[PDB]
């Protein structure tokens, strides 16, 4: 891919947070900050599945791994 996405990822981060603290850093707890809690990574995934048509779950998946902005980044990339 380009690097919209992992850029446009780190965006529609630092978006859904509501702050720009992720734009940063690449390991802040995106859930251990407050700045997430479970709605959010829904509307990501909206734009997850749009600009990235991901197929990442829901239900009940590594939060880990949707906890930190790398580790999406990289989830993001290991889905396209």
């Amino acid at each position: 891919a380009d690097e919209a996405i992992k850029n446009g990822v780190l965006d529609i981060l630092a978006d859904l947070t509501g702050s720009d603290d992720v734009k940063k850093n690449l390991d802040l707890n995106l859930f251990e900050t407050g700045l997430l809690d479970s709605m959010g990574t829904v509307q990501l995934l909206l734009e997850l599945q749009s600009q990235f048509g991901v197929d990442a779950p829901v239900s009940e998946f590594d939060r880990k791994e949707w906890d930190t902005p790398n580790k999406i980044i990289a989830k993001v990339e290991q889905a396209q």
